[PDB]
C-alpha cells in the first residue's frame, strides 16, 4: 500500500530512478500518465494517469479467495506543485476526478502526493488537479522545465514490511528431495504441505498458504529452490516519467 512506502521510505524514489513500491510488487506492468506540455502561474491544470489491466482476470485476496484488484499510486511533482485546493478546483474537473482523496506523503511533502488503495475497476483512469507554483511569489521556483515522476500499482504486493511473503506470490522447495506427500495445510483454508525427503533421509516441510496452485505432485523429484506453485500474481507496478514548463505570463 502506499502507506507502506509512507512508513518506511522518506523518498519514494531512489537514486537510480526506481520508486520503491517496486521493493514489494515485483511485477512490471506499464502505465502513463499526461499532462500539458506547459502551464501558467497559480494554475489549476490536470494529470491524467493510467493503470490498465485486464478487468476480467481476478486475484487472490488475503483471505485466500479470489477478487477484483484495487490500484494506488505515488506522484512526485516539482517543489512548488501541490494538490488543487477544492476552492480551486472547477466543478467539471471535480467531477473528473470523482470519489477521491489525495493525500501528502507527508505533511513536509505537499508536492509529492499519493492514492489508493481504490478500486481498479473505477479508477484505472484517475485525473489529479494540481495547482502550479508562482515565481513571482516563491523564489525557490523559476520559469523553466519541471520533471514529474509517476508510479502506478494495481494488485496485491509480494512482500510485507517485515519481509515475509504474501499469499500472492511463488512458493519454492526448500531443499532437493523427492516429493513424498502433500497434504491440505488445514480442514479448508486452503494451503497444502510438502513434505520432500532429502538425500540423507530427513524430510522436510514446506507450508503453502491458499493463494498459489501446486505445480508438483508426489513421488516427483524436485531441486533446492524450484517453484512449486504457480505465480498468481495477475498485477503489477509501473513508471512513467513526463515534464512540463511554467510559463511566464510576460505583457
Ligand atoms: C512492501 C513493503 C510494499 C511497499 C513498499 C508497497 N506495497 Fe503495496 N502492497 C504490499 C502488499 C504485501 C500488499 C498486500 C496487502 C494484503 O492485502 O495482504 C499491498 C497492497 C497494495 C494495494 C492493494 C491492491 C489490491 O488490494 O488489489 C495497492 C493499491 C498498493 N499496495 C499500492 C502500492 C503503491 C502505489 C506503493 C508505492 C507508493 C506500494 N503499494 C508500496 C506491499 C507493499
Amino acid at each position: 500500500y502506499p502507506v507502506f512506502a509512507q512508513q518506511n521510505y522518506a523518498n519514494p524514489r531512489e537514486a537510480n530512478g526506481r520508486i520503491v513500491c517496486a521493493n514489494c510488487h515485483l511485477a512490471q506492468k506499464a502505465v502513463e500518465i499526461e499532462v500539458p506540455q506547459a502551464v501558467l502561474p497559480d494554475t489549476v491544470f490536470e494529470a491524467v494517469i493510467e493503470l490498465p489491466y485486464d478487468k476480467q482476470v481476478k486475484q487472490v485476496l488475503a483471505n485466500g479467495k479470489k477478487g477484483d484488484l484495487n490500484v494506488g499510486m505515488v506522484l512526485i511533482l516539482p517543489e512548488g506543485f501541490e494538490l488543487a485546493p477544492p476552492d480551486r478546483v472547477p466543478a467539471e474537473i471535480k467531477e473528473k476526478v470523482g470519489n477521491l482523496y489525495y493525500q501528502p506523503y507527508s505533511p513536509e511533502q505537499k508536492n509529492i502526493l499519493v492514492v489508493g488503495p481504490v478500486p481498479g475497476k473505477k479508477y484505472s483512469e484517475m485525473v489529479v488537479p494540481i495547482l502550479s507554483p508562482d515565481p513571482a511569489k516563491n523564489k525557490n521556483v523559476s520559469y523553466l522545465k519541471y520533471p514529474i515522476y509517476f508510479g502506478g500499482n494495481r494488485g496485491r504486493g509480494q512482500v510485507y514490511p517485515d519481509g515475509k511473503k504474501s499469499n500472492f506470490t511463488i512458493y519454492n522447495a526448500s531443499a532437493a528431495g523427492k516429493i513424498v506427500a502433500i497434504t491440505a495445510l488445514s480442514e479448508k483454508k486452503g494451503g497444502f504441505e510438502v513434505s520432500i525427503e532429502k538425500a540423507n533421509g530427513e524430510v522436510v516441510v514446506d507450508k503453502i498458504p491458499a493463494g498459489p496452485d501446486l505445480i508438483v505432485k508426489e513421488g516427483q523429484t524436485v531441486q533446492a529452490d524450484q517453484p512449486l506453485t504457480n505465480n498468481p500474481n495477475v498485477g503489477g507496478f509501473g513508471q512513467a516519467e513526463t515534464e512540463i514548463v511554467l510559463q511566464n505570463p510576460a505583457r
